[PDB]
C-alpha cells in the first residue's frame, strides 16, 4: 500500500491522487502549428495508454492552433486532456488567445523560465490568474535545466553561513525544491485551489531525483507529477527511468508520470508510453495488459526451442489483447509463464495463473502446463506452442468471464 | 552512502561485499558439455563486464567439460572466475569429480533442489564438505521456482496458528527467507567460513523482491546476492529488473547482481551485462562508460535533426571507449549532454561535463558548446556534430590526462 495522500485534481475527466490511479502520461514532438501531424500524434499517444497529453505551447502559430487541435479530437470521439506546455512568453500567450486557453484542459508553468528578476513574478501572476478565472489546473513544474538564478545565490549564501557548508550540488537540489514549494505557496495565497495544483521538480539523475521528492512530498500536500528528465536514448534511457522512479513509488510518492526518453530516429514517439506502463505494472500498482514471466533459459535447455516459444506466446498475447479487453473485465492482470527446465519451471507456471515449463536435459520429451497453482495437462510432440496458446485462450474465457 | 557492511568473500580475484564495488555477473545459456561454444559465451560475456561468469554444471558430461573450459580461458590469459550452477546431483558430481570441483571458484547451492525428505540435509553436508576440503565459497541461493515444500507446510502451520494469518503468499515470501536463512546457519554451524558465503533468495515480482532482502539483509550478515529471477523479454525484462534492484540498492542492499533476461531469439546474451551495468551506472554506484543525457525533444525542436545528432554522439562515445579506456583513466565518469532547445539546453549542458544545446524554434541559428559548467563556443551550419565531437575529443584528452 502506502500511497501518499493528496487532494484530488481533475486534467479534463481524468483525477490525479492519492484516491486515484497513477496516471500516465506523455508529450508530443510535432510542431504543434502543425494541425494535422499533431492531432495524429495525440491520438496516437492516447491510444497506446498515455491518459494525459502535453504539447509545446511555445509561439503564436502554437496557441492559434491548440483549438482546432482539440476540435479534431472531439470530432472523433477522443476525450484527451490537453497540457499546454509553456516557457517564457506564457503570459502573453495566454492574455492574447483565450481559445487556445480555454481549449486546454491544464496549464504547465515552469517558475524558471518566467522572465528576468521582477517581470517574473508579474508574469506568474498573469498566468495563474488566467487559471483562476477559466477554473483550470496549473502544474508549477520546476526542471533544473532552467534553475532561477537568482534562487540559487540566495540559497548559496544561506549555505556559506552555515557551520558546515555543503557541497554546490546539494544547494543546486535545495534551490531546485524551493522553486516548487515557493512558487506552490504563492499560488494558493493568490487563491487558486488545491484542487487545482500539481507540482513536479525534476533532474537526470535517479539519488537526485529521489532526494528531491522526498523532499517536495514531505513539504507540500499536492499530487506530484514525476519523472527522470532528461532520460536519453535507447536501454539507458529505459533503465535509468525505472530506476529512478521505482524507490519513490513503492514509497507511495507521486500521482501522475512521464518517461523523457529520446527516440531514435524513426523509433515511434510511442515508446515512452510503453515504458512507464511497464514501470508501474512492474511495481504492481497498475495492470494494462496480460505479462509474461520467463526465465533466461541456461545450458539445461535448448536456447533456440526456448527463446522461440517465449517469443510465439508473447506476440500472441499481444495480438489478442484488444479483443480480450472488450470481452474479458480483469484479463489485463493475466500472468503466464514460459520455463525451460524442471528446476523453475512448475515452481513458476504454479504462481502465474498459466504456465509451461518446457523439458531440459536429461528430461522425459514431455512439458507440463499449470494452470491456478496445479497440474491442467503435459504436452508432447509437435505444435507445443499452438496447444499451449489454445490452453490460455480456453483459461482466459473461464477465468475472465463476465 | 549507505553501503551494508559484510564480511569480503573473494571469487577467484573478484572481491564481493560491502568493502567492493558491486560486482556484475552473468550466467552462460550454452550446453556446458560443449567445450568450444561454452568457452568462446564465458570470454564474450567477460569481455561485455560479467567479472563473474557462472555455468550450469548438470550432469557427467557438463562437469567433465569444466576442468578443459577453465584451461582454455587460462590458455588466453583470461582470470575470469566461474561458478558451478548445482541442481538434484550436486552432491554427486562434486564428489566423482574432484578436478571439476577444483577448477570451479564458486559452487552454487540450491536449498530447495537438494532431493526429498531426509536426503536433502545428507546432500547439502557434502556440497559444503567438499567446499571446506578444496577453500571453495558458495553461494546458497533460494529461488521461490523451487521452494522446500516441507519448509513451506512447517510456515503454513505457523501461520495458521497465528491471531491474524497472513495470506498465503506472505508465507511464500516467508519460507523462501527461511530456506536461506536456515542453510546459511547451517552451513556456518558446520564451519564454512563468513569469507566463504553468499546468499540470495530470488522471486520474480519486484515488490516482493524488495520484501524478501529487506529480511536477508536485517537476519544475516552475508554478502548477497541480488537479482530478480524470471524477469522475461524485451522491454518488460530490463524494465522490471531495474525496478526490483533500485530500491534496495539505493538503500544499500546488494553486493552483486544478475539480470535474467530472457533473450530474443538471436539477441546475444551479452545484453543481460549491459542492462546490469546501466542499473549500476544509473544509480552513481559504478562507472563503466561515458553516459549522453538528452531530452525527449519536443515540438520546440525540429526532430529528425535533434534525433539523429544525439545518436550520432552516442554511437561515436562508444567507438572511442576501447581507446579511451586505455589512455585516459577515469573517462568511464564522463558525462556528455545532447539538448533540443535553450528551455533546458544550456542548464542541463552546465551540469554535464561537456553539452551541447541545439537551436529549437524561434532562436538564431546557432548551438552554443558548454564544458565544466561554462560556454566553451557557439557552433553554426553544416558539420554541427563532427565539430561537436572534436570538442568532446579534446575535453577527454585535457580532463583525464593521466
Ligand atoms: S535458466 Fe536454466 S535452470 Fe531451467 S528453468 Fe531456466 S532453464
Ligand atoms: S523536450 Fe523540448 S523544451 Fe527544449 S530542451 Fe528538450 S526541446
Amino acid at each position: 500500500g502506502m500511497r501518499r495522500p493528496t487532494p484530488t485534481v481533475y486534467v479534463g475527466r481524468v483525477p490525479i491522487g492519492g484516491a486515484h490511479p497513477i496516471a500516465v502520461q506523455s508529450m508530443t514532438n510535432t510542431p504543434t502549428r502543425d494541425v494535422e501531424a499533431t492531432t495524429a500524434q495525440v491520438l496516437e499517444l492516447h491510444r497506446a495508454g498515455s491518459e494525459i497529453v502535453r504539447l509545446t505551447v511555445n509561439d503564436e502559430e502554437a496557441a492559434k492552433a491548440v483549438p482546432e487541435i482539440k476540435r479534431r479530437l472531439l470530432a472523433e470521439g477522443a476525450e484527451v486532456p490537453l497540457v499546454g506546455d509553456f516557457h517564457f512568453n506564457g503570459h502573453l500567450l495566454l492574455r492574447k488567445y483565450p481559445k487556445m486557453a480555454e481549449a486546454l484542459d491544464k496549464f504547465r508553468i515552469n517558475p524558471g523560465t518566467l522572465g528576468r528578476g521582477r517581470h517574473k513574478d508579474e508574469h506568474f501572476a498573469e498566468m495563474i490568474r488566467i487559471a483562476m478565472d477559466l477554473g483550470k489546473p496549473v502544474r508549477i513544474g520546476a526542471n533544473w535545466g532552467s534553475l532561477d538564478p537568482a534562487l540559487l545565490t540566495e540559497l548559496m549564501d544561506r549555505n556559506a553561513r552555515r557551520p558546515e557548508p555543503k557541497s554546490a550540488h546539494e544547494v543546486v537540489l535545495e534551490a531546485l525544491v524551493e522553486s516548487a514549494v515557493r512558487a506552490y505557496e504563492a499560488a494558493l495565497e493568490m487563491g487558486l485551489g488545491e484542487d487545482k495544483l500539481v507540482l513536479s521538480a525534476k533532474v537526470s539523475k535517479a539519488r537526485d531525483l529521489v532526494w528531491v521528492y522526498r523532499e517536495l512530498a514531505r513539504r507540500t500536500q499536492a499530487p506530484l507529477h514525476l519523472g527522470l528528465t532528461e532520460a536519453g536514448m535507447g536501454v539507458k534511457g529505459i533503465v535509468a527511468s525505472a530506476a529512478a522512479l521505482a524507490p519513490l513509488l513503492l514509497e507511495g510518492i507521486g500521482d501522475t508520470i512521464r518517461v523523457s526518453l529520446t527516440p531514435a530516429p524513426g523509433e515511434p514517439r510511442t515508446k515512452e508510453v510503453e515504458v512507464a506502463q511497464e514501470i508501474l505494472q512492474a511495481l504492481g500498482l497498475r495492470a494494462f495488459a496480460p505479462e509474461v514471466t520467463s526465465c533466461p533459459g541456461c545450458g539445461r535447455t535448448t536456447s533456440t526451442f526456448f527463446q522461440e516459444l517465449a517469443e510465439e506466446v508473447s506476440r500472441r498475447l499481444k495480438e489478442r489483447l484488444p479483443e480480450w479487453r472488450a470481452r474479458y473485465p480483469g484479463v489485463e492482470e493475466l500472468k503466464v509463464a514460459v520455463m525451460g527446465c524442471v528446476v523453475n519451471g512448475p515452481g513458476e507456471s504454479k504462481h502465474a495463473h498459466i504456465g509451461i515449463s518446457l523439458p531440459g536435459a536429461g528430461e522425459e520429451p514431455k512439458a507440463p502446463v499449470y494452470a491456478d497453482g496445479k497440474l491442467l495437462t503435459i504436452l508432447k510432440g509437435e505444435g507445443i506452442a499452438e496447444e499451449f496458446l489454445r490452453l490460455v485462450e480456453d483459461y482466459v474465457k473461464t477465468r475472465f468471464a463476465p
